[PDB]
Parts: C-alpha cells; structure tokens; sequence
C-alpha cells in the first residue's frame, strides 16, 4: 500500500500568519514549505511521537561530546527537565500548522538560548543529530523508497525554518 | 586522514565529531563530487532563481557585485565542498565568506534558507542517479553534514 494520504484540500490553510510576521511568509516559500508539506509533517508526527524518547536521548548524549554544553545545561536546569521540554518542542514541529503563535515561541526559545550563552554554532550542530535520528526513524517505518524522500524533505524544511527563526 | 586541522581549530574538530563528519562521510562526499560538477550550473542557476521570493536579496547582489560574478564563486565553492578533505585553508575559506556576508548586509535568516534550495537540488540529482536506497541515504546524510558544517562556520 502507501504511507502518506494524498488528500487535496486537507492541506489548505495550514499557514496562518499576520502582518507582524510578513517576512516569515517569504521564508516559508523560499524553502518550499507549504500546505502540502505541512500536511506531510502532520502525518509524520505520530511516527515522531512514538520514537521521541530515543530522539531526545540521542540528542543530549550527542552534546555530551562538548563539555561546556553540559555545563551550560547544569547551570540552568538539568538533562531530565530539558529532555521533557524537548520532547514537547519537537512534537509541535510536526503539528502541521504554522501561525503567529508558532513563531513567537521560537523567538522566546531564541532569547533564552542567547541569555544562557549558547553559541550559535553549537545550535546548528544540534539539528544534525535530530535530522539523522529522524532519517533513520523514517527509513525504518516507511518502506516505499519515494515516500521516504518525501518525508525526509519535509523535515529538512521544517528544521531549516527552526534555525531561521532561532537566530533571526 | 581527510582531516588536516591544526590545533588552531580544535573546536572545529569537536564540531566534526558532533555532526558525524569523518573520513567515511568525506570519502562519500569525494565520490559525489563528479556528480555535483556535471550539474553545478543547473544547481547554481536554480539557487539564484529562488532568491526572487525576496527582492532585497537580489538587490544586495546587484550592488556589491553581479549575478555572473556570484555564480562564478558559488559554482567554485559548491564544488570544493565535495573535495572530501577539510583542512585549515578550507576553514579559513568560510571565514572569508562570513566576513563579506556581514559587510554586504545578508541577514542570517535568508542566508540559512538559501541552503535549503541547494540541499533539495542535490537530493534531486541523487534520487535520479542513485538506485540503491542505501547509497541514496548514504549520500544524503553526508551532504547534510557538510552543509550544516558550513552554516556553523559562517555563523560562529
Ligand atoms: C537544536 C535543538 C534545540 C532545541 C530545538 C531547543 C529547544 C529548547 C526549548 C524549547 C527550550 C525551553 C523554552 C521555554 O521554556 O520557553 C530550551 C531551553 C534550554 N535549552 Fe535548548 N534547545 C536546543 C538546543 C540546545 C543546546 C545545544 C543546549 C545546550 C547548551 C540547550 C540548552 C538549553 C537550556 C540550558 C535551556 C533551559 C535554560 C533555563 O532553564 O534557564 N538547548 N531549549
Ligand atoms: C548557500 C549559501 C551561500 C553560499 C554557499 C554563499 C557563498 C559565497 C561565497 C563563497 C562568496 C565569496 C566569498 C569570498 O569572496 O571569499 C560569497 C559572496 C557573496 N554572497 Fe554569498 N553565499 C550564500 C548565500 C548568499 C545569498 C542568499 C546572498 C544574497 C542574495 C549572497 C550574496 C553574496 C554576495 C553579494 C557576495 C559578494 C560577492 C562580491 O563581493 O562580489 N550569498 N557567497
């Protein structure tokens, strides 16, 4: 059979932003992230949620490479409390809806990371773990070759936007 | 083997680990270079084609340069990315980029969203040139690491 569900219309109106975030609209289009794409992300969410624990375990384990990062973690919270908010943020990424409320949250996390002194270069590198981790979740849960790229493309898109918004 | 960084860039060596870019991934990039070149013009002519979703970008270019000059560079830079061996010069090359990108006035957000158009281009070429799913992914991941590394370099 097939994995995703080809449904025209069950995709429309997934992007809902107002003047306050005029640019973001151009950004969503510059990465080919539209109604079709977001609806793809929504069909992946269940799949991501079911493996989020691993996703987040691999995540902090990967930062355990750069001592400083782990120090910044401890100085402000903890691995256990951070994993918790991370399982959440990552969830929302596949919500399939992009609106003002979705941007502004990014702005907040962007501000929080700056204050605590997280260097931007260590931020991008964090995503390379997420994407790789998700690539494998897909390749394993999605057998049809073509749909695997479909899913991989959608995520790289949403992840690019994450980086765009965090360091805007 | 394919990494000849001196202690001048000890942090970059940590970044390589963290993005999982080692001899293996680089060897994969080297092998992908031939493909990147017979398609480098379409890749780059596309890159510039997508910059219209935002007039400003196009305007930054026609002032501090020209489309043909930029392509000349891009084509050159993108190819190098698949050399398969990052050393000290490679790293400084990126510093040059950063420096300029700031002077001209390119916001980190547009710069970032630019790579997407590029990533998709490479992904397209592969899906049409690589039949074995494995080799498909193997090529994809490598390209996502070297790409991410750039973003890190031009944004430290
Ligand atoms: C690229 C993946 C990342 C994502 C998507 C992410 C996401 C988040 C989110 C959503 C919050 C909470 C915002 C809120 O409560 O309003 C947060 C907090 C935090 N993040 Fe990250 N983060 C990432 C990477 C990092 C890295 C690499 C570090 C490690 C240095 C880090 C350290 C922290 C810390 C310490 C806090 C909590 C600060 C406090 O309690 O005052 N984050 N992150
Ligand atoms: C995929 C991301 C991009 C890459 C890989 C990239 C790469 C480069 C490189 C290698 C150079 C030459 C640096 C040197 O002189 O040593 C450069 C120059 C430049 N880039 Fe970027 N760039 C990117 C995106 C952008 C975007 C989106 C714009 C804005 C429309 C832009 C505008 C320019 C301009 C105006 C120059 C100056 C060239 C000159 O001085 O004549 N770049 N870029």
């Amino acid at each position: 059979t097939a994995y995703f569900s080809d449904s025209n219309g069950q995709q429309k109106n997934r992007i809902q932003l107002t003047n306050k975030h005029a640019d973001v609209k151009k950004q969503l289009k510059m990465v080919r992230l539209g109604d079709a794409e977001l609806y793809v992300l929504e069909q992946l969410q269940p799949l991501i949620q079911e493996n989020i624990v691993n996703i987040v375990d691999a995540f902090y384990k990967n930062l355990d490479h750069e001592s400083s990062l782990m120090d910044i973690i401890n100085d402000h919270s903890s691995v256990d409390r951070l994993k918790q908010t991370l399982k959440r943020h990552i969830q929302e990424m596949f919500a399939g809806v992009i609106d003002d409320e979705f941007i502004e949250k990014r702005n907040r996390i962007a501000s929080i990371h700056l204050r605590i002194g997280l260097l931007p270069k260590w931020y991008m590198g964090a995503f390379q773990e997420l994407l790789l981790s998700m690539i494998d979740i897909y390749e394993a849960s999605i057998t049809n070759q073509q749909e695997l790229l479909k899913a991989i493309k959608a995520t790289t898109k949403i992840l690019n936007l994450e980086q765009q918004l965090v360091l805007e």
